[PDB]
């Protein structure tokens, strides 16, 4: 008499990604602020647990193509959304920066971040190690505000569940306030969705709080979600209808409609939520030179590579005229990931190991290492999952002239805040505070252009209503 | 300690709708016959249940729009995939035609099919009227081929899971070698999914097959899919993920990975599925000019109204010059089917209850009644899942003329395939065929310009590749 334990009648939490993450996945984070300020009223009186309309991409995205003061953007959205969690993806000691800063860059970004309006920082590290979100975590503590630690979620010999409720555990001695499992590539089957969640409540206790980001990309999520709702997850991330499927994520009201009659609810307005859809479906239209096109591919679950790093190698290939081998390069990422440590396949973590796949395939193995690819295998990106090949190691030290660190990366950055104070101070349209230091800090290429143009106000890059109908 | 009792760990079998409910449902039934072709010997060896690859508007579409014989369509088919149970959908006594026929025409159109190599009919009723699926249901087992009784699934006031585990028995005394759950709008909800499927096995035993059938319209199937499966569904259908989600189904691929770990598997071959997938990616945007721009859409849950019923209401409007009304025709629809004794809203019941919503938004209510509208009424269709209002049923016969049945209508009808013959052998391009007076029979007004212009071959009204490339 086969059953499934399941969790008691309860209240699912709900996070709305139409403002970040939707937009960034589906049309490359090109939405523009007066195409999403209509929204805000509606958004703030759906009923969500948070609303995540900062970092993750936006921020370059502003800068570089928006000619759009990210600062700005979230003083608004926390001016237009009052009675909201806003929330952020921030990628640990990296921020949303190149490179890791030093501690004292992560305080005085965080500390804006916070002092700006921002609620919840979800903190992650694309390695999953631990130390690279430490110092975020712990300056998102003394802000008082809510800090999510991240366990990026992904396939490999080893990575199983033993493995996560570890990491987790990790997190939790870091003082996370609530555990984010993070899965962009959409790889988490509904099985897993239910045993690692169900694991990490059994291990931690039930007052575990456990948000589960899900993307839709091959199609299989969305079952995940209810598996992980049975395993007793408090919060799940979805996008508004009009902007959801596809590389993107499962829709909310879909999310929130299967639920009736299980004995879980979500506590959304569906009134506010139709008005949402209806807003974006409007404007969606626009941003048709930036849409994807496919809206299901499976084929992740055999090859392990997610399709936007298939695609950066496949135009490599074409570009070096031997496309005539994508098959061979496709057979050589799981052997560089492996050696690589297995990290998870997501940014940079992702062009990184595949572009190094390229070299193998042609210059020959390991004939000729990347600058990046030497410094993942060299630990100064941090600890990988599992150990490096030792081998490929030691080759990455005489083709850089590195040495083989292992300690946290920062621990060697001396600080800089001074020196980017200064440096930033001699740009012309530099408006002196803190948050264009850290806005050079972070895109010192890009700075400079946005600082002289920034007085001409935002735009977008979306097509006018007057381009559409010359389309039609 | 809550639980929920599953089914033990088994194979599911699954059945792929790419040949003819997923381009029906995404590119209104255009798809050319050489555009399938080439997927046949892969979609033979996938390992799917049967293939779903006639019937429905099909038929129509290769006389009316792409000068093709459907009868060769079938042929070919099942010439192409030997192996395979090909399967089709009939709307009972009206076949694939515009009314109600004598049985005689049943039992020549069903004989035909099987002569020709089809072997699963999925015979269904718009209204649910046992009787109307009864002959038919018979003529497929005279000629030895699989009968399933099809069980339309829709939301009303008067249907519980004790009316679905009726009617499903009521299927099961007519001979039905299984049980269709046929969820066109994407109503069926988890919770629903497990309670009644549950019911049926329990109350009719686990030898009972069911198949289900969920369009993706709503976005909340495929976890009703994971729902059936635990409560012990036999077969669920799904499209090819390169032709699937929005109005039509569930992606192939999706439905098999989602099951890894749980005990359940299906056993298709991904290798197989691999190259459906791509031979249709490449296809599919030749049809670009008959797509739907709606990926989601979960207003049906609060409206009763389907997408493309709302569309054809939505039109009427702006061209009576009125649609200053489309809330208070919205806000019609529920009483008409009411009055109807709630029909499920599939063709053709959505375009008659839709169409004389319209009348009593202006003309007055019931001011004027239509004829498709008076003859469901006064039981020409068939019995109604409810009663009918007698008052609006007395009305309809006085603005008629025609008086109230409430047994099966095709029980009126008289012989007419000897009329039917006679009539067909006059136009020209007739070959004598059975095959040829049933297409008269079903088709009266485009069987004579199909008949002289089909020895040109069959077209196309896809895009060419060349047509392609000029919109880049
Ligand atoms: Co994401
Ligand atoms: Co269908």
């Amino acid at each position: 008499p086969r059953e499934i334990e399941v969790s008691e009648p309860r209240e699912v939490g709900i996070t709305e990604l139409v403002l970040r993450d939707a937009h960034q996945s589906l049309m490359a984070t090109r939405m523009a602020m007066e195409d999403m300020v209509g929204a805000c009223a509606d958004i703030d009186a759906a009923g969500y647990w948070s609303v995540e309309c900062w970092g993750g991409a936006t921020y370059d995205s502003c800068i570089r193509f928006l000619n759009e003061d990210p600062w700005e953007r979230l003083r608004t959205f926390r001016k237009l959304m009052p009675n909201s969690r806003l929330q952020m993806l921030l990628r640990g000691q990296n921020l949303l920066g190149y490179r890791h800063y030093n501690d004292e860059v992560v305080d005085r970004f965080v500390d804006k971040s916070a002092e700006n309006g921002m609620d919840v920082f979800r903190v992650f590290d694309a390695m999953n190690d631990p130390r690279n979100m430490a110092h975020a975590m712990a300056a998102v503590k003394k802000a008082g505000k809510h800090a999510q630690g991240t366990i990026c979620y992904t396939i490999s010999p080893v990575h199983t569940v033993e493995g996560y409720v570890k990491l987790a555990g990790q997190l939790l001695d870091m003082g996370a306030d609530s555990i984010a499992l993070k899965d962009m590539a959409a790889l988490l089957k509904p099985q897993p969705a239910y045993d690692i969640i169900k694991a990490i409540k059994d291990t931690y206790g039930q007052k575990t709080q456990i948000n589960l980001h899900c993307h839709s990309t091959t199609g299989v999520t969305e079952v995940s979600l209810m598996k992980a709702i049975e395993a007793g997850v408090d919060v799940v991330d979805t996008a508004i209808s009009s902007m959801s499927l596809g590389p993107g994520h499962n829709p909310t009201e879909s999310v929130a409609e299967m639920l009736e009659g299980t004995g879980y609810t979500t506590n959304l307005d569906y009134d506010r939520l139709h008005k949402i859809r209806d807003h974006f479906k409007a404007i969606r239209p626009k941003y048709k030179k930036f849409e994807s096109k496919t809206l299901v591919d499976t084929s992740i679950f055999k090859s392990q590579i997610p399709g936007g790093m298939l695609s950066n190698m496949e135009s490599q290939l074409r570009a070096q005229g031997a496309e005539d081998k994508m098959d061979e390069v496709m057979a050589e990422v799981p052997r560089v990931r492996k050696a690589a440590g297995f990290p998870p396949l997501v940014t940079p973590s992702s062009q990184i190991v595949g572009t190094q796949a390229v070299f193998n395939v042609m210059m020959g193995e390991y004939k000729r290492m990347t600058g990046e690819f030497a410094d993942i295998m060299l630990g100064y990106y941090g600890a990988s999952p599992a150990d490096r090949d030792p081998k490929v190691v030691k080759l990455a030290e005489e083709q850089s002239g590195k040495k083989p660190i292992t300690q946290r990366p920062a621990d060697l950055l001396p600080p800089e805040w001074e020196k980017q104070s200064k440096e930033a101070a001699t740009l012309k349209g530099f408006n002196g505070t803190d948050e264009d230091v850290l806005t050079y800090a972070l895109f010192p290429q890009v700075a400079p252009v946005f600082f002289e143009h920034r007085a001409e106000g935002p735009h977008s890059v979306a097509l006018t209503d007057a381009q559409l109908k010359a389309e039609a």
